[PDB]
């Protein structure tokens, strides 16, 4: 709960500010009315947790949009305080009980057949409340139940950001006309070193089509897995231009209660609407021009921190029309520790 | 280890200050030594494990008013250096073992045959010292040995508080002639918004009877149970008065060793002497008069703060002559975070 | 030092974040460069004290577009080892010397002409950089030498900002269709109780003209006088519109070398170029419909942390179309402390 | 203000308990009205400076029980936000101004006729607020202006406290019939090391009568004064009986602003009401029974702590009817570092 | 990880200071690259888990001294990211495979047959690397695989140390002349009570022959043992001397991976060439005269800390040429806390 | 006092390390002692301040080698309360007064003939223990009074180190075969980036002959001076060899009180007896081979830390055989921070 950084985590969401960015967050928010919309029907008389509910928003789709059994909805943060009221002010504390408790001593009066819940942090992971929520789907998910998101997806591709080399690097070459260019090689060190939350890719400024390069089966995935996740890549640049670096981002899943009923998507990618999340820009320390028919090929690898639990290092392994041990850069990236 | 924050409360405990409040609690120390005096024959050459030992007074009854065949003394603070000292000046060191350990991580050479312990918290969980309690029930209680206390008990009951509501809201009104009523506000903020520890219930400002409203059995309850304990109250009022809010205390239950021996009873509440622990005041906000024959009916709920492990919640529901949803009152005590 | 929280502001300053994001304000940087241009012949051997210069780009200006005999560049920060390679690699360390010393505890050889420091903070005193620059003005600048700016100007105007409170507080009526209404009261404690940073005043927005509040004579004003600084102010709204609150920004003035030139300014409201401090937005916690020939009529006090010793408290006081002390409104912002 | 503790000093002032605890003390309170009461008509078109106002009591007792021409209301903590509401609800917002400030960077409007303060710690000087009223006396006090107190006395006497030895340290011979007497060395240096706050000394536990050991002259005593106050005793007991050590306390005396009147004094004294002062008890490591005619002749010293401004040392030097260096007993209380 | 300080910890190990102790210690370097050597044949195909690879030297050993199927080298610090990059440079990226993570929460892609790790602290035991190892051991050790080492012994011996008798304790009598004797009581206190660790233990000094106290057997020992060790001893003088105390040390043993080879092994102790763990020396409070023939008998305890649990203490019991419970010394020694 | 930190400084001389480490120091005690010695007659009825007296050494040397009038030990740590006891102890306490004051806010009850403290740091500045020597000079030193020391200086030359540089730089070429080599670019910033402490020259690796390149008048200096402190050097050199850095010392001196005597000298450079001080060693990032007639010429700046008032950065500039601004290098050196 100290390398958890527990207090601080939890703390930031029993302010406004957290959850006001959450429900603002339209994609985000409608998708999962959405599913329960979608699903309304069989979702009848089971019995749903929402892991995490913060307000208790999915806990009153749930209620209000279907007639389940009952909701279960765990809140660790002050918020649950809060909560509790909403769901007493909108008619559904028959329906609705709201526990404030942490998922990893988490006591419910029965086992669940949905476990949904909004856990994803940036490039997925940042943060492991994926941890949490494989936890309670061991202790209280029924056999044959339901994950929702069912499983996610981790996407990248090589990119440009001409505004972002400029302003932090190139800067410092003529400012008014001075040459602050030794500043440069600290430039480097303090604004690439780092991923950049928040970035809004253009769609012009993708060198090739993204590609999933990491999946994660919410039934199967254990744990043990999330300690180290790496996937293989391999890119063939569609327009000329100039790698700057890669652009990050993943999709959520939900498989329909019904064999027959289509999956219903959250992309947090370049060619959909944009979300909180945004996407995370990874920047190379210097940057290569690229010609249609090259091939940058590696491996990403998201190394979680072994002391601080909410951290990771994310690694890149690339190659250009090679594939030669000497001719293999690699960047570690901390997210943030 | 930090957020049960183990070096502050293991700390005070290495302190003589605390260990002078426990011994100079003449109910609670005499009501351990009688329990002991009480079951002498039936403990000869059984083992005890007295968990938490602090000073040791409780392992010096059992092996100086009984014939044990031992006696494990455990504890975490730095007092258990002291605690072998005392036992050997006691002429003990044969029968009494004192190890410098943590109830989660024990060793001991045998199981026991009775656990004996003095655990109880503020409203009994406050610290959760019961957690530990439990845990080494689990691993080296023998099966159908005695646990000591046996079972506990929580008591509530609706009651005035003249002193306390004057002092610190109605002070304020006119002190010295002045009009310092802007700060009752804030004054309801700050002193009534918190359990108030160590206040002495007088006998005739209980509005009714006080009824046990949550019971624990300390050989079946479960440390997942912790989590959340609620129970139900209905009162009549038999004087009429102010209904200030509700006092609490608890009771400590010894079963004989033997099926024909009586219990005995450690009562903290108002008819009892006085111990360190005294009662706990919970006020609420605003007073409202009552009458004989008016019914207080609502729950009281204990709820564990999930990431502060030492600390809780404690809500109170109430109704006054109505079992509407809109008449129904709720009020929420830290304690402390 | 710890009450002037001195390892945060000067670390902060240490990173090249701050600095790029003040070398790429154009309006602010490219003004300083101006007020050098247009004072070029009257600072010959003049010797200037550059205070906090940062990267040293003032100190630059002076160095390459003037022919002053001296310049002496003070840097309190890290930042100061990077500016005297910065100098030398601008051919500059002949004219320009480095100090990395606090202007508190400043030695320099000899007294100085002209004192050219960028101190200004949010609402022109956040921070409190301008009792540094006084005390080194006490102790170096000669009689009858300049100050840069020359005096400092506090403007305010009462606004609308449909924006803000529609997404921060009227959100919650109806989000998706749910009623978080409850969570109204929490809105307005924690987004209008502080200020806003970095707010972006659109001019149909003015409910009235702009007024100057607050003047400071950066000659005759003394230490003493910062820690309660107060105006007046009195608007008659020209629009019909909603009184949300109040918007603040300043100017700083720079007064030529030489009676016959004129001054230039550096304007940081809404009819000027955006610069990096924007505008500053304090919001009142209900919203008031006004209409033409209404007057808002009272004072703002900027009160100094008598303990943090770098933030600020303030307070409006405000009247609409009465006179009388029972309409008379109040509200604190915090900055930060 | 970290060696000052500023933080938590005035943190402390910003909460009402604080406030509670001055305002019950009715002695201490109504001392202060009774001196605007007694000197009202000679408080006529006088300047007053209340430093350290809190609540702002004494400001309305001036403005209400008196007419002066100004009240300059001085408060540091956050309490004064709440000062400037209370004498506006009692129409006292035309004679009084409430300053947020720290009496050391205090800009008032004039000069003042009288300092008013309530500065007065444990054993006079345990918080060093007296430090602040000597600043602002220096300041702002006119030449014959009056200081209110205008004298204070530090006394003490030889006493008997069984009740704190017994309980404390001849406890642990034989508690329930266990020898717990391994533990007195560790009850000496734990129990009878500090001094005891909040000791009230009973009139038959006097072993002789109290002297003023300490005078501070509130118009000459100088800052520097307070580094080390040293005073000097002799004490012939009058009842046979046990020396177990030393109780202390305070008086502050407020000379009437006319030659012709009396002065009015606040006693904190076993003889006079009680007080949220009480006295303070410092136990001897060992007691000793002394008899009539016995003399105890020493020294007593108030010395800073020069780390920590807010605390100091108290050193006893003491002597039992002999005069040689030899049988000379020293011992010294932390207060609180 | 607040209670086993990992932040701190493993911090301390990022850094090459910690690093270029270990391989500049040879006789700690070079024992385990001749467990490679003559060991080379055997491990052929073999998976070796190198637990707590540091800067990888035991891996590369391992690698490139012989070869076997694969290598685990598994690091927790922030060196891991250059362990990658030196066995890159080495050539042996084929064979060795680097995992940022803790032994705790490890996931390896197979079990191993070998688990060889350099984990011992001061006293064997400081700061519980010990219990890493045996977790790693228990996951992924395949059944009759090899523990490196694969025993370990605390040795002790009562010793002689004047030199650190006399300019600590006897230093003070009279430095330059002067009676500092007063002092000796906080010396005894300040420089007596901890363990010197780096203390070097002349063979001239030793007054009996050294014996092995404690025996840990790496394939059987169990985590729940490391809580409470304790060994006895008995010692016949065979110098006369002076007894200061005690001198403490450990011996590392390393089985052949077959039935007919030899073990090796690695010794800490004065007869052996010096190591960077040195031996640790624990003095009595007062030294005592002992002449040949004379019994020392006693034991060692080695109590882990219940709270900070890579601390432990350790207690000496003992006693000279007799065998009453009156004539038993005891001391106590932090290590740290 | 935090910006001081004057809690851990002081806090460090509380405890008798730092004191046995100050009085094992024969050259500095025996050096103090002799110049009370050689004075003995003209410090007759003199009143000397001991500025830091610490266990009062010193003040016992003129207490007992001398008549004085009076001698005023000041001590601001815990200490000091000890040194009252061993003044007492050695009968000094009709001459010696000791004052538990930091020299900062200290009142002394005359002023003084002769101020005598050892004050020196590293490198003589490090703690600038000289600002508060300065500050008790020039409110408490008579004129025509004496300072001791009177005179101060530091002294430079030129070094070879290469146990340093193969130990910590070119150990990491092939340690035990291994081809670390990539570790050397951090080798080199962790352990060349710092001052190393402690360090012992040896007389046949200076590579000139030592120059005093800094000089401190006792009587003159003020504190603006502390500042920033710059000297200027020249060396050829002697011996041909490898120019591995520079090694730094200081000299104390102490003139007589009387015309005709001599000065004594405590120098603490490689022709000395060492001292607890040794020498200071600062590396070149990398070692360049000069041969006799070399020129090494430059500057060094002892540059006062602005928010960490304890602490220096020591900068060196130097140029080999040439006076161009392109061939001159710089090196910075942080004391600590
Ligand atoms: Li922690
Ligand atoms: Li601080």
């Amino acid at each position: 709960e100290d390398a958890w950084q527990d207090d601080e985590y939890f703390g930031n969401y029993g302010t406004l500010r957290l959850h006001l960015e959450m429900l603002s967050d339209k994609p985000r928010t409608e998708t999962y009315r959405q599913v329960i919309l979608s699903n309304s029907a069989a979702l009848r008389e089971k019995v749903v947790l929402d892991l995490g509910c913060g307000t208790g928003v999915i806990s009153l789709f749930c209620a209000l949009l279907a007639k389940p059994a009952g909701v279960y909805a765990v809140e660790a943060s002050s918020m649950a305080e809060h909560t509790e009221e909403l769901v007493k002010q909108n008619g559904c504390d028959g329906v609705v009980t709201v526990f404030q408790e942490r998922a990893e001593n988490l006591t419910l009066p029965t086992k669940v057949d949905v476990l949904v819940s909004e856990w994803m942090g940036n490039c997925l992971l940042f943060e492991y409340m994926l941890e949490s929520v494989l936890l309670a789907r061991d202790r209280w998910l029924k056999k044959g139940g339901m994950m929702w998101p069912s499983s996610a997806c981790l996407t990248i591709v090589p990119c440009q950001a001409f505004s972002d080399y400029r302003q932090k690097v190139e800067f410092w070459e003529n400012p008014y006309g001075l040459n602050f260019s030794y500043l440069q090689s600290l430039a480097q060190k303090e604004f690439l070193s780092k991923p950049k939350f928040s970035h809004h890719l253009q769609p012009e400024d993708c060198l090739s089509t993204p590609a999933d390069v990491i999946t994660l089966d919410m039934v199967t995935i254990q744990v043990s897995d999330l300690e180290r996740l790496k996937g293989e890549f391999t890119f063939t640049v569609e327009k000329s231009g100039m790698f700057h670096g890669f652009t990050v981002w993943f999709s959520a899943h939900f498989q329909c209660l019904e064999e027959d009923g289509p999956s219903i998507e959250l992309n947090t990618g370049p060619y959909s609407e944009i979300t909180h999340w945004k996407q995370t820009l990874f920047m190379l320390d210097a940057p290569v021009s690229v010609e249609e028919g090259d091939i940058i090929a590696g491996s990403i690898r998201l190394q979680r921190n072994p002391i601080w639990r909410r951290h990771l290092s994310i690694t890149f392994l690339w190659n250009i029309n090679s594939t030669e041990v000497s001719t293999v850069k690699t960047k570690c990236f901390p997210m943030w520790r």
